[PDB]
C-alpha cells in the first residue's frame, strides 16, 4: 500500500483510528492523514470505474444536522449511502427544535445507544463537544460555529495533494505558495486548511483588504507549525491588498465568500498565474469567480466538491470498519 | 419478452437506447420506449402481488429533490427506489429559494450530479428543471413542475388504461378508445399530458367542463396534429360537453380531475361546478358496461364514496401502479447494462 | 429450541399468528406474544452488544408517517428497520392537518399501503390512528397518539422491568413485584399503559402524587380486574402517597414520568438511601427536573438502558410482525 514513494500499514493504521471521533482537523496525525488520502484515491478510482463501493455495509449512522448545509448534509449521506451503510437523517430542524429543553448530553447518551455513528452539524460551539462526551459513539463534525470542519480541510488538502503531490515529501527543496483570497477574518474554511498545510513545506499569501484579513492567532498557528518541520522564514506568510501583486507565482488559489471589486477572479486576473497553478473554492460561490473561468483548465472548484464525496467514504471507511481494503 | 402477444420487445436493445436517458416531457418516451415502460410495469407489478423478490437495481443511490410538498408522488418514488433494493438520500419540505440558498440552480446540480447515480426532481419553477437537465452529469426524472409536465403520471395513467382496454396499443381503426375528460381541464395539467399521450393512438375525446375552466386550445391542436399524423382524426375525434349524461355516455375511460375552491372568484361559483361534475352511482348508470374510472388524487368532493364499491372505480389500483411504473422507468434507464436472463419475467 | 430462562416458545407458531399483527394498544399483546416480544428482544441485545449479523429481516420497505416530533421514538424504530436490514421511507415535521392537505385519512392509508410492506405511524388524534388501521391493506404500529395508546413503550418498560426481576413471569404467589409510580400519573399516559400490562402478573403498585394529578379511576378499575382474574387482587395491591419518603419503601421498580407545570417530587441521591438494595429506577424520558443528574452515577438507575431496549424491542417487534420466513432455523438464537 504505496502512494507512489510512502508504505502505509493501513492495517496498523485503522486499528489506530478504529472509533475515533473527528472534531478538529488536530485530530487527524501525519500517519492518518497519509491512510485518509490513500483511501480516498482508492474510493476515486473504485467509483470512477464503475466498480463495487459497498466496503462498509452493517453500519447504521444518524446524520444530525441542525442548521441547513444542504452540500455538506447530502455529501456524507451519499458516501454512507455508497459505502453500502444505511443513515438515519435528523434535519430542517435548528438547536432549539431539537433537543425541546431536553439536555445535550441526554439526547447524544441515548442516541448513541441507536446507531454505530453520528454526523453532526450544529452552529453551538459548546454542543459538538458535549455530544463527543456524552456519546457511546465515533462522532464525525461536519462543522459548528468554532469554524472546525475537518472533512472540508482534509478534502481541500486532498484536492492540493492530487496536484501538487510533493506537499507530503516535507522536502526543503519541494515547496508550495498558496494565495487565500477575500474574507480571511471570517473564512473559518481558511484558518483550519492553514493549520494543516502548515505542518508542510508551506508558503501562504493572504490577500484581504485589511478590514478582513487573517486572524493573528492562525498567523501564530502557521509560524508555530513551520518552525516545527524547519520552513519557517521572512517569505513564509506574506500579504497584499490586489490580485495582481497576491496571485503571482502561487500553485494554489484558495477563493473564499466576500460577504458586504479587487477580489473577483476573471481570466483577466489570471493571465499572469503560473502555467500549473489550480483553483478552489469551499462553494457556494456568488460573484467570487466569474463563470468564464469555469471553462478555464486551472478552475478545479467542481472537482474539490466532488471529492468531498471520496474523503467521506474514506474517513467513514478507516473509523468504522471491524476490519479486504479498497484497492486499484 | 412479450407484450399483449402481438408485440416482441427487445428489452436489451431499448435499455441500451433508455440508459442515462432523463424523463422530462412525456414527448420525452418514444413508442418502442412506451412498449418498454409498460412490460416492464406489469413484470414488477406480478412479481410484487407474489411477493417475489423485487431488487432488480441493487448498487445505485438517487436524490430526491423535492422542491413542494407532494407527499403521494414522492413516497412512491421512495419505495420505487427502495423495493428495487437501491439506496435514495431525501430534500424535502424545502421551497425553491431556501434550498439553493441563493446558489445558482446550474451550481447546485453540478456539485450534486457528482455525489448520486441520478436525481428525482419536483420543483413549481418550469425554468428550474430545465437548467438543473443542462448542468447535471446526472440523469433527472422529473416528479412534476409549474408547466405540468409529470411523465410518471401520464406514464401510470397510460399504464392503468392500456391493463383494461390493451387495444389501444393496436392502432387499429376499428379498435378506437373513446375517453372523457371531467371537470378543470384548464387546470387539470394532469388532462393535458396523458391527452399528448393518447392522441398517438387511436382515441375520441370528450372534454366535460363549465367555460371558463375548458380544455386549452394548445392540447386540442396537439391533439389534432397527432391523430392526423395517423389517419385516426374526424369531427367526432373532439367533442365538448358542459354535464355529464351527454358526456359520459359510450366511453371505455372516465378521467375525473380535481376542482379545487381555490381556482373559481367565490364560494357560491364553486360549489356550483364542484356539485354539478359530482361523480355518483346515479350518474354512472349510462355509462358502458366496461367503463373505468381513473382520477389522479387526492379526490375530495369530486367523487363520492359511494362509488368505490363500484367495480367502474380503479382510481386506487392507478394510484397503486404509479409504484410499478415509477420500479420499471428507473430500473429501463439506470440499470448499468441489461443481461438476457437479469431482465424482470413472471 | 428457544426458552425463557424456565418457559419454552414455539416462536414458529407464535410468529403465524403474529403475522401482520398490526399493534396499536398493548391489549393488542396477549401471554405468549409477550414471551415470544421478551425472547426475541433478548436475542437482538445479545447479537447488537457482540457486534453479530442483526439483519434478520432485509427485504421490507417500511413508512414511518410521525405528525408530531417525537425524534427520540422515532429514530429509534428508523434504526429498528435499518439494523435489521430493512428500508423506511420517512414522513416528519408534519402535522395532522398539512400532511391530509384536506385528503381524507381513509384514502391516504389505502394508497400509502400500497407502496410499502408496513406502516409506523405516530398522531396525536385519537381518531387518526383507527381510521389508519381501518383503511390499511398492511400491518400499522403505532408509536403513539391523544389517547396514551404507546405499545411499543409498555413492551420496552416491560423488558427492562423483566431483566432486573424476572420471577414477574412466573406469576407465583410468593414472589409478587412492587412498583412506585412518581409524579403526574393523570396525564403520564406511560403509566396506565404499563399498569394494564403489569396487572396481568403478580403486582403491587404505590401511585405517589399530589390531589389534581393522582392516577385515574378507570386505570385503577383496569389493574383491579385483572389482578382480580388471577387472583392477585389485595386492600394492598394498590396503595397512594402524598410524598416519596413512604412510596418509595420497599419497591423494586421507581418509575418516575414527567411534571410539567404548564419541587417535591424530585428523586435525588438522598430520597433513594430509602430504597431496596434491588431497586431500579424507570423513565419513559426526557426527564427535567424529576430526576437529579447525581442519581445517573448510582448504580439503581437505568433510564438510559431502558431508552437503549426500546431499539432492541422494536427489532423484536417488527421481526415477529414481518417475517415471512418459516423455518425453527432462521430466527435469533445466541
Ligand atoms: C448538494 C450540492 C449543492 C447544493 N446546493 C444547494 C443544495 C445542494 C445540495
Ligand atoms: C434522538 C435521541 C435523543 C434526542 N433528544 C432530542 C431529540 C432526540 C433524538
Amino acid at each position: 500500500y504505496i502512494n507512489s514513494k510512502y508504505k502505509i500499514d493501513l492495517d496498523k493504521i485503522m486499528t489506530k483510528m478504529k472509533n475515533k471521533s473527528v472534531i478538529n482537523i488536530d485530530d487527524v496525525d501525519d500517519e492518518e492523514l497519509l491512510a485518509i488520502l490513500y483511501t480516498s484515491k482508492q474510493f476515486e478510482k473504485i467509483l470512477k470505474n464503475n466498480e463495487d463501493s459497498k466496503y462498509l455495509e452493517n453500519k447504521v449512522f444518524c446524520s444530525v444536522f441542525l442548521e441547513p448545509s444542504t452540500r455538506t448534509r447530502c455529501s456524507f449521506d451519499a458516501a454512507i449511502l455508497k459505502l453500502g451503510s444505511k443513515v438515519l437523517n435528523i434535519t430542517d430542524m435548528n438547536s432549539t427544535s431539537f433537543y425541546k429543553g431536553e439536555t445535550v448530553e441526554d439526547a447524544f447518551k441515548i442516541l448513541s445507544t441507536y446507531v454505530d455513528g453520528i454526523i453532526y452539524r450544529d452552529p453551538s460551539k459548546k454542543n459538538v463537544d458535549i455530544a463527543v462526551s456524552s456519546s457511546s459513539k465515533p462522532i464525525i463534525n461536519a462543522g459548528n460555529g468554532t469554524g472546525e470542519h475537518p472533512t472540508q480541510s482534509l478534502l481541500d488538502f486532498y484536492t492540493i495533494h492530487n496536484y501538487f503531490p510533493f506537499i507530503l515529501d516535507r522536502n526543503i527543496n519541494k515547496k508550495l505558495n498558496i494565495a487565500f483570497v477575500g474574507d480571511l477574518k471570517n473564512g473559518r474554511t481558511v484558518h483550519s486548511l492553514s493549520k494543516l498545510l502548515s505542518r508542510y513545506n508551506v508558503s501562504f499569501n493572504f490577500v484581504s483588504c485589511k478590514s478582513l484579513n487573517i486572524p493573528k492567532d492562525i498567523v501564530n498557528t502557521i509560524t508555530y507549525n513551520l518552525k516545527k518541520n524547519n520552513f519557517y522564514s521572512d517569505d513564509s506568510i506574506k500579504y497584499f491588498d490586489n490580485l495582481e501583486e497576491g496571485l503571482e507565482d502561487v500553485h494554489i488559489i484558495y477563493m473564499t465568500r466576500i460577504q458586504k471589486n479587487a477580489f473577483i477572479l476573471s481570466n483577466k486576473t489570471l493571465e499572469n498565474t503560473r502555467d500549473d497553478t489550480k483553483i478552489l473554492h469551499p462553494l457556494p460561490r456568488v460573484n467570487e469567480i466569474k463563470v468564464e473561468v469555469d471553462s478555464n483548465p486551472k478552475s478545479v472548484y467542481f472537482t474539490q466538491a466532488e471529492n468531498g464525496l471520496y474523503v467521506r467514504m474514506a474517513l467513514l471507511y478507516l473509523i468504522f470498519s471491524s476490519t479486504s481494503h479498497p484497492q486499484f
